[PDB]
């Protein structure tokens, strides 16, 4: 649950996102890819990324990247009021890909990681704690959902 002007705050950070969503994107997986190695083995289209030299060549990479950052950023923008876009996310992630939600915590946190990387003394203490407290609300709705599935 987030007051108003913490949304606000959520958004006006996801602006710097939409200004280069492929290249956030990608740094997204990047680090979740390198410092979490076991989440590359979900991907069969990215397990073959031996090198970070060989993900940061990976235009696929890119293009899914932006895939996942486009899919987030429609949800942050509800303000909460996601449960029709976070359904299907909840359960092709549970029932296909077999994503265990220790890894949605793997994410989350390399999001916060890139944007003190890459707008570094302009992603304030205010700003994380919106964007923390938001990307903590989309993985305890999944959670609800993983639980009503019985997944683990
Ligand atoms: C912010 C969190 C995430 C978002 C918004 C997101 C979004 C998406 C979307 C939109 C797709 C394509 C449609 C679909 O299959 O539902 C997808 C596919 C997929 N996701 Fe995620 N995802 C997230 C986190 C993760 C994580 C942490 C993993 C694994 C560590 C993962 C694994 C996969 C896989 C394996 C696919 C299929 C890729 C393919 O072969 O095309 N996702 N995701």
């Amino acid at each position: 649950g987030l007051s108003d002007g913490e949304w606000q705050q959520v958004l006006n950070v996801w602006g710097k996102v939409e200004a280069d969503i492929a290249g956030h994107g990608q740094e997204v997986l990047i680090r979740l890819f390198t410092g979490h190695p076991e989440t590359l083995e979900k991907f069969d289209k990215f397990k073959h990324l031996k090198t970070e030299a060989e993900m940061k060549a990976s235009e696929d990479l890119k293009k899914h990247g932006t895939v996942v950052l486009t899919a987030l950023g429609g949800i942050l923008k509800k303000k909460g009021h996601h449960e029709a876009e976070l359904k299907p996310l909840a359960q092709s992630h549970a029932t296909k890909h077999k994503i265990p939600i220790k890894y949605l915590e793997f994410i989350s946190d390399a999001i916060i990681h890139v944007l003190h990387s890459k707008h570094p003394g302009d992603f304030g203490a205010d700003a994380q704690g919106a964007m923390t407290k938001a990307l903590e609300l989309f993985r305890n709705d999944i959670a609800a959902k993983y639980k009503e599935l019985g997944f683990q």
